[PDB]
């Protein structure tokens, strides 16, 4: 449950995404929930850290550029957590990156259309989350080591 | 434009979805483009017809319940039509289904949040397409053979 304070432009950069099965989402650092499936090339900046079972936190750009075989954390619609491997490693070309600074000092850098999960369980575009001043789901009880 | 004229409740019925490897969409009879990925169980009614290379039009309920290995049609982000195999067969249980009747009499029977492609290339829930009077994408010259 964290709100997005600011949104600042970070330039055009090569951006990335991953695909998984199940609920088509994966956990970022500290428990935010990004979507893992889309028609449009929704993407995240290179440095965006993803929590993995094997190696801990890794930047998605490293996971994709090196096609690292690893397992990420997902959430169901009940709210309970589970693991599943990365299935697709997406290089989404050059797109405009925007830096969303959260109320808690966290940074999410991504395309405006990348969907993230609100507290209610809605998968809404990050830019829509920011302007409607909605709360980002932040999952607790992820492993911390 | 290809717009939905009416929305009618059909009740709870057994519903179905399929998954594909890339793009995450597939063509229905009459050229509507249905999304193949979402956080929530979004699904189609049994008799919803999917165009396949090898069998022609097949009910999605038959595809899922007999695990029919077939090849569907999908659109990429540049508008190109291509074929790819079904990768996942999803029995989505019993859900509420609505009949969406298009201006020309074409029907779509789905759960209200099932995503479909609009003429500009967005994937939006069919309920929002109906309510905001959006123009569905409809592809032609798909080999119905």
């Amino acid at each position: 449950m964290v709100k997005i304070a600011t949104r600042k432009y970070l330039g055009k950069q090569n951006v990335y995404d991953i695909g998984v099965e199940r609920d088509h989402n994966f956990a970022l650092k500290n428990g935010f929930i990004a979507s893992a499936c889309a028609f449009h090339p929704q993407a995240l900046s290179y440095e965006t850290e993803i929590l993995t079972v094997e190696y801990g936190l890794l930047p998605i750009g490293k996971i994709v550029e090196k096609r690292i075989e690893c397992t990420v954390y997902s959430v169901d619609n009940n709210g309970n957590i589970y693991t599943q491997p990365v299935a697709q490693w997406h290089d989404r070309g050059e797109q405009e990156v925007f830096e969303y600074c959260l109320e808690d000092g966290s940074l999410i850098r991504a395309t405006k259309d990348h969907k993230f999960m609100t507290v209610d369980g809605q998968m809404l575009p990050i830019d829509e989350i920011f302007e409607r001043e909605l709360d980002l789901m932040r999952v607790d009880n992820l492993p911390n080591h």
